[PDB]
């Protein structure tokens, strides 16, 4: 009988990092669905005189405590998961406390979450390419690195990461464009196609243990 891996390594927020988070978070989408530059692209945002409610769209959220995913295993069925695993920065690391970065909040028509921007330590604990994904290309790993607020009904879990892949793509191209409004934690803008990020003005630190979950 070997030993199985965990369903994904990540850093865990720990509860009151995780209610800082999910409160900020709550907020942004509260100051969003209000702000006049999002109600006028509410066409870019869904098909379908009045308001939408940001925290009701993004029903599907997590129940309790928040995470930075690492790498997903699936109990090692996943590629590449068995390799990570044996790595000595893993293993040493697990357990231990962490201290990540948020830089920016974000909303799609798809997703809500919050960017991080890891350490080179943390970065250590980051898995590297076997296969490496079309979202990601020209950008530095652990761009993907992100902690999942909200999810639209039918969307899947997976779409957070490519979701803030694919606005860090458009601002490496430089298509971020002015800043078309000021919330009191950052300038938001507006990249189009329902995409909506939140800069901000101050870094916000959480604390986390890097660790394994299991289901």
């Amino acid at each position: 009988e070997k030993d199985f891996l965990p369903l994904y390594f990540g850093w865990f927020l720990t509860k009151k990092s995780s209610e800082t988070l999910r409160k900020a978070g709550q907020v942004f989408l509260e100051e969003l669905g209000n702000h006049k530059a999002f109600k006028k692209e509410l066409r870019h945002f869904i098909s379908g005189k009045e308001k939408l409610e940001l925290v009701s769209y993004f029903g599907k959220r997590p129940p309790g405590v928040l995470h930075c995913t690492t790498k997903f295993c699936d109990y090692g069925k996943a590629a590449g998961a068995e390799e990570y695993a044996q790595q000595e920065v893993v293993k040493r690391s697990y357990g231990k406390a962490f201290k990540l970065s948020i830089s920016a909040l974000f909303v799609t028509p798809k997703t809500a979450g919050a960017q991080v921007v890891l350490t080179d330590q943390e970065l250590q604990l980051w898995p590297s390419d076997l296969d490496k994904p079309s979202a990601s290309e020209g950008l530095p790993p652990g761009s993907r690195a992100h902690v999942a607020l909200g999810c639209a009904a039918d969307v899947q879990p997976v779409q957070t990461g490519l979701d803030l892949l694919d606005i860090l793509q458009q601002v490496k191209g430089g298509s971020q464009g002015e800043a078309v409004g000021e919330l009191p934690r950052g300038k938001l803008y507006s990249l189009g196609k329902g995409r909506w990020m939140l800069s901000l003005t101050k870094k916000m630190e959480v604390k986390a243990i890097f660790t394994g979950y299991y289901g």
